[PDB]
């Protein structure tokens, strides 16, 4: 029972959670589908908690943060508007699930204020920033990571630092918002690469920058290695989480040998 | 001067909340739009009329101010008809919520208070809305079956919150009962106004009342029933005298203005009927038949018509008029 196999029941674990969830809330069965969907998102939340030492805690913490994050996903569909689902199924189980991880955030909390606490200090710069992403696009890699750090490396940090606040003892909150906030956005790049010919996506997305030249391939190469840097500074602060080496650099190569060719 | 504290109180809510939107990268639209919310800016001067202290009272009700109006912005978002931008709404809602919890949170009685009434009832109140949008009501009983959840279980929970942040001497069950029955009449009021304000139809109360499918004396008889609900639980002790008026002034707008928009024809059912014992006999008439009417001492006396150009005779006791005879009488 190594690792891969603490993941993958991670993962199911998150993913019936939710969708027993979704369901029991009047979910439709195409938005019970679209979440189960959801994979990476199903399978963060166990990166985010590998520093919590019992199990039991561990579980609970990772399916909190499972129904909130697809919850903020879910959120997302509603503004973009394009998976053509339901509107009203979308809105209200999105509200449900949020509720839902609140609740189950709060009891296992050591403070349960720190949860509204982490919530709230940076929901401007979450906010704020999803709109102006979507406002003006970017023409360049700055402003690419500009916006990136805040709908990918701030979104994914707040999780990080309540994934610390729920997990008990032995956790170096900085250093789980540091880990999150980069493996973000490598993950984030992933996704734009990947979005380009599975959602048709060119305004302000990565690849049609680099394929048109507003963006230079080894530009990117640096970014990929200094987020790898970033993740891997982060698992090593005392106490550790060893753990995650061998995902950083997953998620980080997979975009240097099968993403990037694609655009260059 | 209770006038004047409902008007500060909106209009600090107001403040706060379009300056909260305004901060986010709210649009001058959205932040038009959150202002435009009156009532809803309103109504949480309402749920704290129990808060002894004035600090907390002002803090609970804007914060209430924020999840309402964050609530609000989500349901533009299911409809999609505002106009306003898709993105803005959607973060807007986020970040209000978000503000609101960490208020409520700071004022509460107990750490986990907040979350547990927001989660008590978190599947009645979404599943609920989702039944509301995919089975138009079609009679009375499955309107306020529907209305029961995004409307009373959706002010509720504000209910049980402000008292739940505020302080000493809440009768949480009867903030929570006030708020559930002035939010059913809130939302039957809301129905009749937008049949024509936004062209609404399905599901919708005043369209099944011109339809036949829902009569006009059971809206009349479901109003009383709310007022009462209401009236009792601002009676509970420590008690809230002030919300008297305002329970009356809601109930009262959509049985006089509302109501006749959606009936015409003295749309109670009860054609009101005179009787009396005429030569001998026994005689009912319509109001609707009545011509003229004055007063003889503690008789009215009056006459009407029979058939054709027949003209009947009568004279009652004025115990034994009904209302609108002796209102024809003032007003003749
Ligand atoms: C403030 C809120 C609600 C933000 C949306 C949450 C989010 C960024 C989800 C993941 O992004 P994604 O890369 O899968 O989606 P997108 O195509 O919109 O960038
Ligand atoms: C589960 C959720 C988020 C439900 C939305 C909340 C709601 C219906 C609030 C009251 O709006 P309203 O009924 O007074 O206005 P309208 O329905 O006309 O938009």
């Amino acid at each position: 029972v190594d690792d891969d196999d603490k993941m993958l029941a991670a993962e199911a674990a998150n993913r019936d959670h939710v969708t027993r969830c979704v369901a029991q809330t009047g979910g439709s069965p195409d938005l019970v589908a679209h979440t189960a969907a959801l994979r990476l998102y199903l399978r963060v939340p166990h990166f985010l908690t590998e520093w919590t030492t019992d199990p039991d805690r561990r579980a609970a913490v990772s399916r909190a943060l499972a129904l909130d994050i697809v919850s903020m996903k879910l959120l997302d569909d509603l503004m973009d508007d394009d998976t053509g689902l339901d509107r009203v199924e979308l809105a209200c189980v999105c509200l449900r699930l949020h509720l839902r991880a609140l609740h189950e955030l709060e009891s296992l909390a050591r403070d349960p204020k720190a949860v509204t606490d982490i919530l709230e200090q940076d929901a401007v710069h979450l906010c704020g920033g999803q709109i102006r992403t979507k406002r003006s696009r970017a023409t360049n890699l700055r402003e690419w990571r500009a916006h990136a750090s805040t709908y990918g490396s701030t979104f994914l940090g707040r999780y990080g630092a309540l994934a610390a606040a729920c997990g008990g003892e032995g956790q170096p909150a900085d250093s789980v918002r540091e880990f999150a906030e980069a493996f973000a956005m490598t993950i984030t790049m992933a996704d734009d690469l990947t979005d380009y010919d599975r959602n048709g996506e060119r305004d302000g997305n990565l690849a049609h920058l680099m394929r048109t030249g507003a963006v230079a391939g080894q530009d990117v190469v640096d970014l990929l290695e200094e987020l790898r840097g970033r993740a891997l500074a982060a698992v090593a602060a005392p106490p550790g989480a060893p753990g995650l080496v061998p995902v950083v650099h997953l998620y980080t190569d997979d975009v240097l040998v099968r993403l990037l060719p694609r655009h260059l």
